[PDB]
């Protein structure tokens, strides 16, 4: 869905701006979802992320990295199944991959990482989200 691609572009633009990097991307039908995801991502990074293994140590993205290597690492998040906190961890992980790409003078990979996140989200997350209340459920549960 296009709305899911808008969530990815919004979250990544927000994370890049937090670190002082230029980005292209808060309105539309997904406005409340974008805001809740942005807040949940900040909350996850501040008090929850440190409790888990750093997934950026298992994935070193270069121009030769295939999407399947990204999927393999992301699959570690959803081992004991899918939940809203693991989805927030997924967005937070992609943001950190984009930040590292810009840090290592590989800004060209930012648009590829956004496409990979949208592919994983639509193929392996569009279905669980649909059957577990949709993004509307994430918004009233978080808010
Ligand atoms: C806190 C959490 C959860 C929750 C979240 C992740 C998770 N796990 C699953 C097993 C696993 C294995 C290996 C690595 C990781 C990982 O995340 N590594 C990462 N590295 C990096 C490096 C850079 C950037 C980002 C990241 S993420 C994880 C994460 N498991 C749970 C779980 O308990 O099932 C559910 N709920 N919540 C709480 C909460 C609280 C508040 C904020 C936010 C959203 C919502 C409202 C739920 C988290």
């Amino acid at each position: 869905s296009q709305s899911n691609r808008e969530l990815v572009v919004d979250f990544l633009s927000y994370k890049l701006s937090q670190k002082g990097y230029s980005a292209s991307g808060g309105g539309g039908g997904m406005a409340a979802v974008k805001q809740a995801l942005r807040e949940a991502g900040d909350e996850f990074e501040l008090r929850y992320r440190r409790a888990f293994s750093d997934l950026t140590s298992q994935l070193h993205i270069t121009p030769g990295t295939a999407y399947q290597s990204f999927e393999q690492v992301v699959n570690e998040l959803f081992r004991d199944g899918v939940n809203w906190g693991r989805i927030v961890a997924f967005f937070s992980f992609g943001g950190a991959l984009c930040v590292e790409s810009v840090d290592k003078k590989m800004q060209v990979l930012v648009s590829r990482i956004a496409a990979w996140m949208a592919t994983y989200l639509n193929d392996h997350l569009e279905p669980w989200i649909q059957e577990n209340g949709g993004w509307a459920t994430f918004v009233e549960l978080y808010g």
